[PDB]
């Protein structure tokens, strides 16, 4: 689920995975 969960947040999610994982 993870590795293609990432990649397409590389590819145009990081808005959403930085709030979600913390980064924000």
């Amino acid at each position: 689920f993870l590795p293609i969960l990432a990649s397409l947040a590389a590819k145009f999610g990081p808005k959403l995975f930085c709030l979600v994982t913390k980064k924000c």
